DNA sequence: CGAACCTGGTCTTGACTCCATTGCCGGATTTGTATTAGACTGGCAGGGTTGCCCCGAAGCGGGCG
């Protein structure tokens, strides 16, 4: 997600199953914790994935 | 055959002129330092976007003692 003059962000799925967020190029961190950072349930998690 | 002549360099005397060269000397300018008393109390900030290669370092899984 390229945006002007914002910060990149990126859903890379690794070389195992594991979907990671990394946001202004830090490390692998999973995606489930940025959506818990968006307050997001893992039960909403389920419900939408 | 001998005597003067005028004039080249070669040099000397002494007076005249003119300008460097300090030395003050007084003033102008300029370089550095100090001092401001209400209260103020943690920064903005884009280059990064390659490709490939070698290698050093962390980190964890793996067997292990």
């Amino acid at each position: 997600v390229i945006p002007s003059r914002g910060a990149w962000l990126e859903f890379d799925v690794d070389k195992r199953d594991t979907v990671g967020v990394r946001i202004d190029r830090k490390r692998r961190q999973p995606v489930t914790v940025l959506l818990k950072a968006l307050g997001w349930t893992s039960e909403q998690i389920v419900e939408r994935f």
